[PDB]
């Protein structure tokens, strides 16, 4: 799968508005995944004892983690598409030390994707909501194929 130029634009678009708070996206990305799939903050050895949306939004770990993941995403996104050498130390973290199944990282899609709808209608219509999950699609399909050269069925 191949996107567009005018696709990439549509998601570099909405990511630059993302980048005005990139610690308060990551914060109501992760809070989503966590309160819709309560399993995935499990993985988190960190922060998995928070119990409530309040100590959530009150944990400084959980912001930085947040600022971790959308920093690298971003940087992922920018490639639009040529993102092997980004992949690589991604994918054996999150396939070997981490143990994240495909499936939470589909979870996690649908948050990003969640939050960027409820944060940006202006720049987040169903033209640029396809056009992020064609980036976000292409992105999980290539972690995949990396997990299974590296040993781990995801
Ligand atoms: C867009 C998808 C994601 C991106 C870009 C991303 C990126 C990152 C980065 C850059 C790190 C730090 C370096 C590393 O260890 O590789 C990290 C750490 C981590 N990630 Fe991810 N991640 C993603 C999704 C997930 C998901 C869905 C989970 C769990 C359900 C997860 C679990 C973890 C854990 C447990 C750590 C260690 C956190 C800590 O230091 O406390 N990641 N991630
Ligand atoms: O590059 C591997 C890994 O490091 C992270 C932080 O966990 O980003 C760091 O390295 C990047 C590439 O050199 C820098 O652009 C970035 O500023 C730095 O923090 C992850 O994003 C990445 O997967």
């Amino acid at each position: 799968m191949v996107l567009s130029e005018g696709e990439w634009q549509l998601v570099l678009h909405v990511w630059a508005k993302v980048e005005a708070d990139v610690a308060g996206h990551g914060q109501d990305i992760l809070i989503r995944l966590f309160k819709s799939h309560p399993e995935t903050l499990e993985k988190f050895d960190r922060f998995k004892h928070l119990k409530t949306e309040a100590e959530m939004k009150a944990s400084e770990d959980l912001k930085k983690v947040g600022v971790t993941a959308l920093t690298a995403l971003g940087a992922i996104l920018k490639k639009k598409g040529h993102h092997e050498a980004e992949l690589k130390p991604l994918a054996q973290s999150h396939a070997t030390k981490h143990k994240i199944p495909i499936k939470y990282l589909e979870f996690i899609s649908e948050a990003i994707i969640h939050v960027l709808h409820s944060r940006h209608p202006g720049n987040f219509g169903a033209d640029a909501q396809g056009a992020m999950n064609k980036a976000l699609e292409l992105f999980r399909k290539d972690i995949a194929a990396k997990y299974k050269e590296l040993g781990y069925q995801g």
